[PDB]
């Protein structure tokens, strides 16, 4: 795929092969209050029952028809999180495997629908970020002990399995390595070099995707600058920062444009906005972790409430008003046009149990998500 010269238009399959509480709360809640991440979920259930419940979800959550709907929506890419444990749980891990059979199907189904797949190693041994979505929330132990070597071992098998397919256009080293949370950048760059070498052992045609580690994406200038070969992944969200979450719709749109002009256009590499969304609040149930509240309504970090989370926590955008859907679409269109100034975009996420603004499958049916660059209800922003 020509990342240097063509626009990525994608969606993530979040919550599928790496489960997250906010994406599928029912599954976590069926295992009780202490099931707060895939680690704890699988530990609580035990191996046999975890395999049963998680495999039921792997099978039901995604079909070929999902991929066809993605292609019908004007997409060309699907980013697919997978955890290291899919390639072999480590000694003592509670995790169960079996995801690879489903990722095999996704590659087939994506190909059939004309889509490329970006495989994303989303969770590393020890946790590269302390997020629930790494598998295990609550400390960063990646880079301790043998965790990096174990990450490369899993990455190698992942690359070996998939990079023979032209459907698999790109592979991401690790999702959201958390530099400000204590991931060492120099060591991260060494892991990035090793990942590049693994990719080139199997298929030098495949692009290597590197997260910016929460640093400004342009700070990565002069590292592995190689045209289409090496693509930066930056994640752009407006509900995890006090300044952004306080904004009205116009200010949100301006901040999207500023981000594109000051950061995306400042990078010496292709840059995908590999996660972004339609929501402007952090109201979705469990978004900040199961058992944590929301900035928006004052129930996180002693933030001062801006509004209530009564409408935006759960459900489907049909529950909202025409004006609320309209503003949501305005924010989405601005992001599409801003992010296509650089190399494109990959929405988070395809499907949820009802998280207003976060669920592309919902937003498409509701007429909120555009289906082409020409599908614009509002003037072009940025
Ligand atoms: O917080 C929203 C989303 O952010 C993403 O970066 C993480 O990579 C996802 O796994 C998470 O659901
Ligand atoms: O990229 C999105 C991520 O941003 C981080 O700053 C937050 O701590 C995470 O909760 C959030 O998922
Ligand atoms: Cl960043
Ligand atoms: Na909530």
């Amino acid at each position: 795929f020509d990342y240097n010269g063509e626009k990525v238009r994608g969606v993530n399959l979040g919550g599928w092969l790496v489960l997250e509480p906010w994406i599928t709360p029912s599954i976590f809640d069926a295992a009780g209050a202490e099931a707060v991440d895939e680690w704890s979920l699988t530990k609580i259930l035990g191996k046999e029952e975890a395999e049963a419940r998680l495999s039921a979800h792997w099978k039901s959550f995604v079909s070929a028809g999902d991929f066809q709907r993605m292609a019908d929506a004007g997409l060309n890419h699907v980013r697919i999180p997978i955890g290291y444990w899919a390639l072999g749980p480590l000694e003592g891990d509670p995790y169960v495997d079996g995801q690879l059979e489903y990722l095999d199907k996704a590659v087939e189904w994506a190909g059939a629908a004309g889509l490329k797949v970006l495989i994303d190693l989303h969770g590393a041994p020890g946790s590269q970020n302390g997020f629930d979505n790494s598998g295990r929330r609550g400390a960063i132990q990646w880079q301790q002990g043998d965790t990096v070597e174990q990450t490369l071992d899993a990455f190698d098998l992942l690359a070996e399995r998939y990079l023979g397919s032209d459907t698999v256009a790109a592979i991401e080293a690790i999702n959201e390595p958390n530099i400000p949370g204590g991931v060492d950048q120099g060591k991260l760059q060494e892991y990035y070099g090793s990942v590049y070498g693994i990719v080139n052992k199997y298929n030098a045609g495949t692009s290597v995707v590197y997260g910016d580690g929460f640093l400004p994406v342009e700070s990565w200038n002069g590292f592995k600058t190689e045209g289409s070969k090496v693509v930066m992944d930056t994640h752009h969200y407006h509900m995890f920062d006090n300044g952004l979450i306080a904004m009205d719709i116009d200010s949100h749109i301006d901040a999207v444009c500023q981000f594109a002009h000051q950061h995306l256009e400042a990078s010496d590499k292709p840059v995908i906005v590999g996660e972004w969304t339609g929501a402007v609040t952090d109201c979705a149930k469990y978004l900040n972790g199961k058992g944590n509240g929301a900035r928006y309504d004052g129930s996180y970090a002693a933030d001062k409430a801006i509004g209530d989370c009564s409408s935006l926590a759960t459900g489907f955008v049909s529950k909202l008003s025409d004006e609320e859907r309209s503003d949501m679409r305005r924010f989405i269109e601005a992001q599409l046009d801003a992010f296509e100034l650089k190399s494109g975009w990959v929405f988070w996420t395809w499907k949820t149990e009802g998280a207003p603004g976060w669920d592309m499958s919902d937003l498409l049916e509701a007429g909120v998500f555009p289906t082409s660059p020409d599908d614009r209800e509002f003037p072009k922003q940025c």
